[PDB]
C-alpha cells in the first residue's frame, strides 16, 4: 500500500500533526505527519479512529496509518485519512458566508457528529464507548464538498464508558469551559463532566457559524470571520486571561444588535446557544438535544 505514497504541499498544522495534501495509489488524500514527540497523539487518534462503528456521515474518514524512519535518521508516524479540500471549518468561515438553511446545515451535522461521539453502542464485538473530544474548535471540524461538517482530530479523546478506564486543561485556551478554566472539573461524574466540555465549546462553535449567516444581517453586510472570543482578548490569549473574562467576568461572544430579537427565529438560536455555554455545567443540553434544537429550528422555517 503505502511505498506508492506521495506527499504533496503543506495545507495545515497544529500542535500535533504537520498536515498535508497527498497522493495514495493516484488518488487523493491527507497524511497528517507526528514526530516521535507526539508519538502518543498518533497512537491515541488511530486508536480512536479504529473504534468499532466510527465511521459515520460526520466523522472524518480514516484510511491508515503507518510509521516509517526519515533520511535523516528520525521516526515519523503517518495517518493518512480522506482529502477535504475545503479545510477546516474556520477557514471554511473565513471564506464563505452562508444563509440560514445552509448555516443550520454546518451547525446540525456537527452536533449530529459530536452526539454520535458522545453516545455508547453496547456491541460486545464492536462495542463503542461514549468518545469525549476534549479540543472541540472549529480548527477541528472540517467541512465537505457538499457543505456538510465532519469532526476530526481525536490526537486528545478519551473513551468515557466500558473497561480499562483512566481518569484524566490541555485543549485550546480560548475554548475551555470556565471549570476547566478553575480546574474544577467534576471528575467523581467523569463521563458526563467531559460531555459538558465539549457541550461549551459547541457553543462557541454556533456562534462562529451563525456570525457569518447572510440572513441575520438583513439589509446590511456580514461581518468578517472573527474566532469566538477574538475581539475581547485577540489572537493567543493567556490561561490567566481566559479565565478572568470567561469564568471571573462570566463573559461570552456578543450576539450583535442586527439580532433584533423581534424574529422568533433569531430568538430561540440565541438561547439555543446560551443553554450550551452556561456556567452550570450540569444544566448545559446535551448533544443529543442540541441536534434535536438545531432541526426544531429549521423546521420553524415554514
Ligand atoms: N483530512 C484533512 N483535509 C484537509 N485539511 C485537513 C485535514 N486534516 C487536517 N486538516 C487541516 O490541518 C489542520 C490541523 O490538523 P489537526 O489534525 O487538527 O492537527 P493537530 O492535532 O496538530 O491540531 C486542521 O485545522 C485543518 O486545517
Ligand atoms: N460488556 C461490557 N463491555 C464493556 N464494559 C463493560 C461491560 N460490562 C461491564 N463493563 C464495565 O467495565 C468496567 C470494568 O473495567 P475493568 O477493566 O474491569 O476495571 P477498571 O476500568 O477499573 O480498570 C465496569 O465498571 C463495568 O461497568
Ligand atoms: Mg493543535
Ligand atoms: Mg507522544
Ligand atoms: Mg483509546
Ligand atoms: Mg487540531
Ligand atoms: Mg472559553
Ligand atoms: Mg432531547
Ligand atoms: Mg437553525
Amino acid at each position: 500500500d503505502l511505498d506508492n505514497l506521495k506527499l504533496l504541499e503543506l495545507i495545515g498544522r497544529g500542535r500535533y500533526g504537520a498536515v498535508y495534501k497527498g497522493s495514495l495509489d493516484e488518488r487523493p488524500v491527507a497524511v497528517k505527519v507526528f514526530s516521535f514527540a507526539n508519538r502518543q497523539n498518533f497512537i491515541n487518534e488511530k486508536n480512536i479512529y479504529r473504534v468499532p462503528l466510527m465511521e459515520h456521515d460526520n466523522i472524518a474518514r480514516f484510511i491508515v496509518g503507518d510509521e516509517r524512519v526519515t533520511a535523516d535518521g528520525r521516526m515519523e508516524y503517518l495517518l493518512v485519512m480522506e482529502y477535504y479540500p475545503n479545510g477546516s471549518l474556520c477557514k471554511y468561515l473565513s471564506l464563505h458566508t452562508s444563509d440560514w438553511v445552509s448555516s443550520c446545515r454546518l451547525a446540525h451535522s456537527v452536533t449530529r457528529g459530536l452526539a454520535y461521539l458522545h453516545t455508547e453502542l453496547p456491541r460486545g464485538d464492536h462495542y463503542k464507548p461514549a468518545i469525549s473530544h476534549r479540543d472541540l474548535n472549529s480548527r477541528n471540524v472540517l467541512v465537505k464538498n457538499d457543505g456538510t461538517c465532519v469532526i476530526s482530530d481525536f490526537g486528545l479523546s478519551m473513551r468515557l464508558t466500558g473497561n480499562r478506564l483512566v481518569r484524566p486543561e490541555v485543549g485550546t485556551i480560548r475554548y475551555m469551559a470556565p471549570e476547566v478554566l478553575e480546574g474544577a472539573v467534576n471528575l467523581r461524574d467523569c463521563e458526563s463532566a467531559l460531555k459538558q466540555v465539549d457541550m461549551y465549546a459547541l457553543g462557541l462553535i454556533y456562534w462562529e457559524i451563525f456570525m457569518r449567516c447572510t440572513d441575520l444581517f438583513p439589509g446590511e453586510s456580514v461581518p468578517e470571520y472573527q474566532m469566538a472570543f477574538q475581539t475581547e482578548v485577540g489572537n493567543h490569549p493567556t490561561f490567566e486571561d481566559m479565565q478572568v473574562l470567561v469564568s471571573r467576568e462570566k463573559q461570552r461572544p456578543k450576539f450583535p444588535e442586527a439580532w433584533k430579537e423581534n424574529s422568533l427565529a433569531v430568538r430561540s438560536l440565541k438561547e439555543t446557544i446560551e443553554d450550551c455555554w452556561g456556567q452550570d455545567a450540569e444544566a448545559r443540553l446535551t448533544a443529543q438535544c442540541a441536534e434535536e434544537r438545531m432541526a426544531e429550528l429549521m423546521m420553524i422555517w415554514e
